[PDB]
């Protein structure tokens, strides 16, 4: 009993947008384990419950206290006495405390952050770092370090602009170290800034929610050339490849059954499905774009499955609000052929368990995993270790900038160091 | 010896523009106690040395290598062993070893993460958080939560558009606690958000480097209402005093003798000293307006000197380039009554020693001191334990956005709660 939970307390800390979200801290004999828990903003509609107070008083009603209340009232005297070790045993035990399939009653913004900091005070009881611990909880058999795959011009509900899809990043895949790949996505940052400045002028170099630019930008194919010259000005010619994140149900309208690529403007641009295949094997065949996350409504699984054969060999279709990070949701992805990649979120299903079933069940399928931040972010660097242990060679979680996306880039420093220069780096299929 | 100095490590790690910075871990047989260096980008002349490495193949030439070099090959081996808690005397050492009065040789990039490392491995010896710590240093007589002070319209050299004068910020004064205050600034800030965009436009809302808003500004005064309009909308009327910073050296042309408040634009506003006194008393009686940082540039001790007699009682005055955390510059500026208010970078000087005693020096003569982040910041909180443990009631350390400022606004959170309902509250002369 000397080596159980002593103590678990959450609080309501800021996330990188300035809105509330929980932290946990379990405490043992061996420290202090604290796991804060991210925040979407386009947020599929399958996703576990992010539970919010609606105090209109209270940060207009987007305070995490009775989320914080479910942890200190509810979860961490369950877990009191309680043996760290037993992931799967204490995953399924706050499963069971809120009894519901979408962690509606406790919130899966109170699990998570006891989820995850039981995970980091387990690693700390086998006297091993994070990385090492979820490795053996996840059965790999090889660590990596990941190619990071870095949101440079944002759009969407992220920024700042009338640009109407969410993520246009690059992605040093011919890099031979994460040290190297961190360095090179960083000049070609800077680069950028450069060439937007130029193009655009200074009011276009301003930052969106993940860091990268936010240039005053219609159409969806203009930050492709941009990126291109930023990796040919930089140094890199040949050095990377582009992922693209369309987040498309944000722009979807269900009775029209068409995608507004103007939804941030007055007046709309509906565009159809068939015209989206188009632009995005005109992309594939444009650009080395080799991944492309949600290029269709998240219950569009026919649409998905005809672009995911289309590129198949060529780009991974990546889902994301499609999958949620959820095995149901998976199943039924597999099932239709519809995506080849599974976005991970660790904060879309709600504990470390269930996120490394999805991962496992993805891989055993020959599916890539892709895990990711959200765009409400912390200095928490969970995902930095978690990463890792999967060995999955696929990160991200932001453009070099702004701390909330460095904090995790750090952290894959720090392990890279750790692991020594024989370590893995990047995502063989792309190297 | 077993409680002494075992291992000193330095690595080359990313701030929040993305630049390398230096990060060192000290590690006793307490654990690993990890530092990180901000850096500025209105950087006084007078600050001590940032050591950059200047192979345009790494970076542009803004590596950290050499510095990092000079914490693993000559200030760690010289530390190994040592008495941790001996604070003054490891420092005079750092100092020694260095030989040269603006830390030119080893960098005070590589200095300062030793010293912040060392001073977090001997709290964690004498069994205290690092504020606790901190405090015995300096021998603060009472700890208190300071007003955070929020840069929420960027400008300058930080941002993203035309406005000329660095930061506008908002101070929740009249809050109770640090969580209110917070809690206040978010709302506020989130206010500000919606004003700008309907007033600007969308593509006005992107951040700056300090996670303020960046909207498309040339005037200098255009910032002030659109922060009273925020506060009222909020909420929060009656709440909120304004904080300044000019950084007026960086608009400043020595031959001229006159300011260039469009010195981001084709073409020059020239404006005198004059001008600049007659817009900061009418600010100061237009608006709540209870500090002005860097009124004038960092060697005009005279035109100091003026505006600290002229806003005597109504306006503290910030020496920032003016004095730089440095108590050479510090007597210079209590001699010609130039200013009344350190702003405290421990960057700018290099030592945890010397920073205190710049502190105590000012606050023995009268003065505030207000602690402070960097524009290029790190998910480092050691000046939210700084800030604690000097007592002073003043920090700022960035808009509540983008995780390198919310990191210090969360572990203050986390130093309020364990202080409890007692612990004093924000700065008595503003209250
Ligand atoms: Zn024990
Ligand atoms: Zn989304
Ligand atoms: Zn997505
Ligand atoms: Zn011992
Ligand atoms: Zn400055
Ligand atoms: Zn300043």
């Amino acid at each position: 009993s000397h080596m159980t939970i002593q103590k678990v307390h959450g609080r309501e800390v800021l996330d990188s947008r300035g809105n509330p979200t929980v932290e946990v801290e379990v405490t043992t004999e061996k420290g202090v384990f604290r796991s804060a828990v991210p925040s979407g903003a386009s947020t599929g509609v399958y996703e576990a419950c992010e539970l919010r107070d609606g105090d209109k008083k209270r940060y207009v009603g987007k305070g995490c206290l009775q989320a914080v209340k479910n942890v200190n009232e509810v979860i961490g005297p369950a877990l009191i006495g309680r043996d760290e070790l037993k992931q799967e045993e204490l995953d399924t035990l706050m499963l069971r405390l809120d009894g519901t399939p979408n962690k509606g009653k406790l919130g899966a913004n109170a699990i998570l952050g006891c989820s995850m900091a039981i995970s980091k005070a387990a690693a700390a009881a086998k006297g091993v770092p994070l990385y090492r611990y979820l490795a053996s909880l996840a059965g790999t058999k090889e660590l990596r370090l990941p190619v990071p795959c870095f949101n440079v011009i944002n759009g969407g509900k992220h920024a700042g602009n009338a640009l109407p899809f969410q993520e246009f990043m690059i992605a040093p895949v011919k890099a031979t170290s994460f040290s190297e790949a961190l360095r090179m996505g960083s000049e070609v940052y800077h680069s950028l800034r450069g060439i937007i400045k130029k193009k655009y002028g200074q009011d276009a170099v301003n930052v969106g929610d993940e860091g990268g630019f936010a240039p005053p930008i219609k159409d969806i194919n203009e930050p492709l050339p941009i990126l291109m010259e930023a990796i040919e000005e930089a140094g890199h010619r040949g050095k990377f490849a582009i992922c693209m994140d369309c987040a498309a149900s944000e722009t979807y309208d269900e009775k029209k059954q068409q995608y507004n690529l103007t939804f941030k403007s007055p007046e709309p641009t509906w565009v159809t499905a068939e015209q989206l295949r188009e632009t995005y094997c005109k992309w594939a065949h444009d650009y080395p774009i080799v991944s492309i996350e949600d290029p269709y409504d998240q219950d569009d699984f026919a649409g998905f499955a005809g672009i995911t054969e289309a590129l198949k060999g060529k780009t991974q279709i990546v889902g994301d609000d499609l999958t949620v990070t959820n095995t149901e949701r998976i199943k039924m992805a597999i099932e239709k052929k519809a995506c080849n990649s599974l976005l991970l979120k660790i904060n879309q299903i709600g504990t470390i368990s269930e996120a490394i079933a999805s991962s496992k069940l993805c891989m055993e399928n020959g599916w890539s995993v892709m895990v990711s931040h959200r765009s409400g972010e912390t200095e928490d660097t969970y995902i930095a270790d978690l990463v890792v242990a999967l060995g999955s060679g696929q990160i991200k979680t932001g453009a070099p900038c702004r701390g909330e996306r460095t904090a995790k880039l750090n952290q894959l420093l720090r392990i890279e160091e750790e692991l020594g220069a024989h370590a893995k780096f990047g995502f063989p299929g792309w190297s």
